Formats: structure tokens, sequence, C-alpha cells
């Protein structure tokens, strides 16, 4: 269970530091992988002291399965309780300080990355002038437990040496000890001490000194037997007791060794040495080899703040130094982008900063106060520098990760690389207005990309709370907020894939009067005075709503422009204003009703409108018209099934799409609401019963909706219409 375990792993490691033959350590390598992960969680800590000063010695390639345990101990080590990284943060430095040279070849790298995310030899001495009277005192205490041993038998002080009256030559007190014999009591100490001291352990005391004395046949001797069912260890104590053990036993282990290198390479059972010695022929040796400890350590002896976050916090420490060496390493080397470890240290450390934690919120929630802001400020600055540039390194998608670690909004106060940024993306801030080649960067194929509009939509995304300055509501947010909003018609440019990719984020102050009292506001913000942005934020939804068509594929972004101002998206003065929450909700919500719904406008044009109990009853008799239409197609497929591929699969897709994108706004909350409206009415009940059912009589089993529904979910499995199913019938 915990006797020889551990050991084996190092029986493995000096066996793979020297195997000549190859197909042998690849062999010797599951040894090592899965007897680990097989029984015990708490056995890394002899062990990996090896691995420790192997990953400070070097990185080699050969070796990569001492980088391949840490990077399954990444995931495996953590069982069940979670605890902390000091010695797992010093591998980690000491893997950046191998990582600075090569860093290009990345199936041995991955392993030293995400370990912070979720988390012998003696030359010669010159001891002191002090280390002359623990031998003397030896004898002192450990002659007691001679006597206490010699005692129970029939030994005892006489007059000489003689069987008959059972004496020997050593039964004199401690101090009256024969030159004839006097070696054999201190010989075994001092050949431990130099294992310590030489490397340069420490034998350090306090100012106590006599402890034990009060701790519990001539000269009135009687032994005072020190208590042995009381012990605890740590990192120190285990090092000493361990080491000492090491020096007596494994000694005497070297010297049977050279007995076998002199037998010439033997091979019979009964030997082991101390460095993997099972712990059955132990209990002699320990019952002496921590007793020896014991007078050593509770006789008056010890052996070995601010906590800051670069000083002794271990939970700042991985955000600190990486935002610092980043800050310092690629914003300088930013130039050296534009025209051996310059850019491999930068792929290193971008995705190092980027993933540092996976949990950018949880690294900057409460780890401490100030470190969040510093280190978010300097994430996102680092960020603003290389945004606009095109090196071969994408973080677009990291930059959403580093983005949401700010609403979870600090005091930018401390520095403005927030506005910097809003600055940057203000050069092309409205979209359409500026689409041009002078797009944001002024670029034709620098940062004028998909990624930017990406970035825009949830990179650009403060939904836990707008706490920021926003003073530029009149200037720069204002800019793209009516440069937009100068037509309806969005007028995108080529290569407008979404118009409404910008992002769903436009509230009433999040032409005016903050920025008509320019010289005033510029503190009369836009989102104090509600109604002069709620005026003309919600004048247009009337123009949107006045704005259809009877061809639905005509209007396909009228909807969901008007939407993201138009329901309760629009959080400034929702509550205040009952316009923003009722009546332009109802009117974003009855638009889809006349859109979406026609065979014309195909589903990909209105694919994710993200974004009422009179319009459930529409959308009630609308969705049973649209299943009997899917169920008469069904109908028709089945007498006479043509060949699918043409349109009869896309055709079925495209309805169960529909359906589907339909049935899954009205399990938001209109599927609630049509189950209270059930349970509470029963003309209601048999409405939504009755439209549900030719929906499920269609959609009981089908192997085109099956392949559909594997195709749907793929580019997004078949709606849960069994599910709604049940819920219509525990409502009615």
């Amino acid at each position: 269970c915990g006797q020889l375990r551990p050991s084996m792993m190092q029986h493995l490691l000096r066996r793979l530091v020297f195997d000549v033959p190859l197909l042998n350590e690849h062999a010797k390598m599951p040894l090592k992988l899965l007897t680990n992960h097989y029984e015990r969680c708490w056995k890394y800590y002899c062990l990996p002291g090896g691995w420790g000063n192997f990953g400070a010695a070097s990185e080699e390639e050969l070796h990569l399965s001492r980088k391949l345990f840490w990077g399954i101990f990444d995931a495996l080590s953590q069982k069940k309780y979670e605890q902390e990284l000091f010695k797992l943060a010093l591998p980690c430095l000491s893997a950046v300080a191998g990582a600075l040279p090569p860093d290009y070849m990345e199936s041995n790298y991955v392993s030293m990355m995400e370990k912070q995310s979720s988390m012998v030899d003696t030359s010669n001495i010159t001891i002191p002038e002090k280390l002359e009277y623990f031998i003397n005192k030896y004898a002192e205490h450990s002659h007691d437990k001679w006597s206490m041993d010699k005692l129970a038998n029939g030994w005892i002080y006489g007059e000489i040496y003689s069987d008959s009256s059972k004496i020997q030559p050593l039964m004199k007190p401690y101090k009256l000890l024969s030159e004839k014999e006097k070696e054999i009591y201190r010989w075994p100490i001092k050949e431990s001490l130099k294992t310590m001291l030489a490397w340069g352990w420490r034998i350090e005391r306090t100012r106590e000194g006599d402890s034990m004395a009060l701790y519990n046949a001539a000269h009135g001797y009687s032994p005072r037997a020190i208590d042995m069912s009381n012990v605890t260890l740590s990192r120190d104590l285990h090092a000493m007791a361990e080491m000492m053990a090491e020096n007596y036993h494994n000694i005497w282990a070297k010297k049977k060794k050279l007995e076998l290198e002199s037998k010439g390479g033997g091979n019979h059972p009964l030997l082991v040495p101390y460095d993997t010695l099972t712990a059955k022929e132990k209990a002699k040796d320990r019952e002496k080899a921590q007793d020896i400890f014991k007078f050593l350590q509770i006789s008056g002896y010890v052996v070995s703040l601010s906590a800051a976050s670069r000083p002794l916090c271990t939970g700042g420490h991985a955000s600190n130094k990486e935002k610092e060496m980043v800050t310092s390493l690629f914003c300088k080397l930013g130039v050296l982008v534009r025209h051996l470890g310059q850019t491999l240290d930068a792929r290193t450390v971008m995705k190092t900063g980027l993933d540092s934690v996976k949990s950018a919120l949880r690294a900057f929630l409460d780890n401490a106060a100030e470190d969040l802001e510093k280190t978010m400020e300097n994430l996102k600055q680092g960020q603003f520098t290389h945004t606009r540039s095109q090196p071969k390194g994408v973080t677009q998608i990291i930059n959403y990760t580093t983005v949401a670690l700010l609403p979870m909004l600090d005091k930018h106060n401390v520095y403005s690389i927030y506005n910097t940024r809003s600055s940057r993306e203000r050069a092309a801030l409205s979209l359409p207005a500026n689409v041009e080649d002078v797009c944001p960067n002024i670029p034709s194929l620098e940062k004028l990309m998909t990624e930017i509009i990406e970035l825009a939509e949830s990179g650009i995304r403060y939904t836990q709370m707008p706490y920021m300055m926003e003073v530029v509501l009149p200037m720069l947010c204002s800019y793209m907020s009516r440069w937009w909003e100068h037509g309806p018609e969005n007028h995108p440019e080529r290569a407008e894939m979404c118009c409404t990719a910008l992002n769903s984020e436009h509230m009433n102050t999040l032409k005016i009067i903050y920025n008509n009292l320019g010289i005033d506001e510029g503190f009369s913000q836009p989102i104090i005075n509600k109604v002069k942005p709620q005026l003309l934020k919600t004048h247009f939804l009337p123009l949107m709503e006045k704005l259809k068509k009877k061809a639905a594929m005509v209007v396909s972004e009228e909807d969901h422009l008007k939407a993201e101002a138009r329901g309760d998206m629009s959080e400034a003065e929702l509550l205040i204003l009952d316009e923003f929450t009722t009546l332009a909700r109802d009117l974003y919500a009855f638009y889809p009703l006349l859109i979406r719904f026609v065979d014309y406008n195909r589903a990909k044009w209105l694919k994710e409108p993200n974004p009422y109990w009179s319009k459930s009853h529409n959308f009630k008799r609308e969705e049973q018209n649209f299943v009997v239409q899917n169920e008469i197609n069904n109908m028709s497929f089945l007498i006479t099934d043509t060949k699918s591929k043409m349109s009869k699969a896309a055709i079925s897709d495209q309805e169960r799409k529909k359906m589907k994108r339909k049935g899954d706004r009205y399990s938001m909350q209109t599927s609630l609401i049509v189950a209270a409206l059930k349970r509470l009415l029963p003309i209601g009940l048999n409405i939504c019963a009755p439209g549900d059912q030719e929906l499920i009589a269609l959609a009981k089993n089908r192997f085109s909706l099956k392949d559909t529904e594997e195709e749907v979910r793929d580019i997004i499995l078949g709606i849960a219409n069994v599910l709604f199913h049940l819920e219509q019938k525990s409502k009615y």
C-alpha cells in the first residue's frame, strides 16, 4: 500500500537515464505511467524531488517522458482535494528558463504550459567549532536505553568480566568508559552529518538547550525512557531523517555492492540496499535512526510579513511575472515583428499569457485586489499593441477570453489602455460608414479581416456592468452609434457576411442632448438624461416596424437590428420606460411572425436571431400550419420518394431548422407560458396540444429526419419534440 510503491519509479528513472538499448526505455515508460495512477493519490513527494532536480538540470527531448509525467499529473495528480503549486511553480520557472532558446517543435512543449491553469557524492567538509558536544551527550541519553535493554536481562554491575556473574567490560556509568573500548559508541554518527553539511543543509540551534531533562545500581542510576509513541514529520524532518538513514544503511549497502562488484555480476536473492529498501527489514534500523533524530530535534534545536503578489503570493506570481515578462518582451519586440528564441519565445509566451489560466476571470476574480486591474490592463494594452499586426500567431478568439476577464470592470483610473483600445477601434468603429480600404488599422490585409467584427461582437462585451468611464458617449461611442444610425439600411460593403456581427450592444446612451451640450459635457453625460437617448434610439423602432415586405427573403436583417435596441436588451431605462420592454419587444416579436415563417426567406439569412401571450397564440397557429405543411410534405415523400439529395433532404432540413428555432424561442419562456396557460385554461391547452401533436406525428421518427438532425447538430441530434410534448401534457 505504502511500503515500496514510490521507489519503482526511481528504479525506472535510473534505468531511463542510462538506457543503452533502444526499444527498452519506451517499454519502461508505461510502468512509470500506469503504476502511479492505479491505486494511490499521495505518493508524489518522495519521487518528484528527483524530477524537480532534473527539470532544473535540463529539458532533453529524449527525456520528453519527464515532461509527459508532469503533463498527465496536471489532470490526474489533481484528485479530489485541489492543492497548491509552490513546488510546482518552481519547475514552471525552470521550464521557462529552458524554453528560451528553441521553442519550435510543439509535441514536447505542451506539457510545460497548462501546469498552472487548473491546480550521493561528497568531497570535503570544513565543520565549525560548535559540533563537538553532540557526540559527548550521545551516550548520556543512549546509555539509559542500553541499560534499559540490559537490566531486563541478567546483566548488572560487578567486579570483572566473567560468564558466571554475567558482567561485561562495558557496564560502567556513561562517563567512566575505559579506553580499551571507546569508538564502538561514537563511530556511526558523524558519517551521517557529511551529507547535510557538505551540500549545505543546516544544524542550527535554539537558545533553549536542555529540554528533555524535564520531559522524560551505583550512582543511583535508573533510565529515563524518552517517549516513542509521539512523532510528527514535515519536509525538513523527512529530509534529515531519510538522509541520515540513507547514510548509515546505504554506506553498508555500498559495501555489499562492492562485494558483488568483485564477485563479477552474480545473481542471488539475499540483498537489498537502502535507496529502494522495503520497510519490512527496517524496524531495527529505524528504532535508532529516529531516536538519534529525537535526541537531535527536541533537545533545543531548530532547522530552517506582508505577503504581496510578487513577494510571496503564489496565486499572484503566475499573473505578475507572466504579464511583466510579456509587456517587457513582446511589447518591445513588436518593432522586431514589423520589418532563434525571439519568435519561438514570442509564440510560447503568447499562449502562456492568453491562457496562463483558462479561467481568465477567476485568475483575476479575487486572487488580489489591485493585481486583477493591473494585469488585465497589461494584457489588453499588449493586445492593442499587436492587434493591428499580421503575424502568424492568432489571438482573436483568446482576446474574447481576456475581454471576459474584465466584467468578471474594475476602476480604470490606474491606466486608460481601455480608452486607447477604444480609440484604436474608433478609427473604423462605425463599420458601414467607414468601410473602405481605409478600414480599421487602415489595412488592406493587416487588421481588416473577419476577426475584427467577431472581436467587436464578443471582445466588446461588458454585460456584468457598464461601470467604465463612458465619457465618449457624446464623442467616440456617439460616432459609431450615430454614423451607423444615420440610416436604417445597414449599407455594408463587400465581404459583408453579417452586418449584425459588429455586436448586439446598443442601448439608451451606452442629434442628442449630451453631444448637443458639447461644451457643457466635453459632466452631463448621455446616460444621465434618459429622455434624449430614449427618443432617438427608440424612434427608429417604428421605422423598422413599418419597414417590412410580403417577400421574406428581402428583409433579412430587418428584425435583427431592430431587436437589439427594441426588446428588453436595452437595459438602459428598460424598467423606467415601459415602452422599451413592452411595446418595442412586442414589435420585435411580431415581426418574425410575418418574416421568418415564410418559405421565401431561407433559414440561412435569419439563422440565429437569439433575441408574448398575444404573439404566443399567433406562433402556435403559424407553427401548427408549418408543421402541417411539413407533414403533408412527409406524406408526399413517403408516396413515391424521389431522389432525396436534390431538394427533399434540404427542404426537410430547412423545415426542421425553422421548426427547431421556433421551438427553442418557445423553450426560452413561451413554452413555460404556454404550459401555465394549458394548466390554467383548457382551450389554450387544446390549442397548444393540437399543433404540437401535428408536429410530433410527423416528427415521430424518420431516417431523413435523423440524418438532417445529425447534420443540424454537427453544423450547429433532433429537437426534443417529445420533451415539449411531455411538458404540454404535464400542463394539459
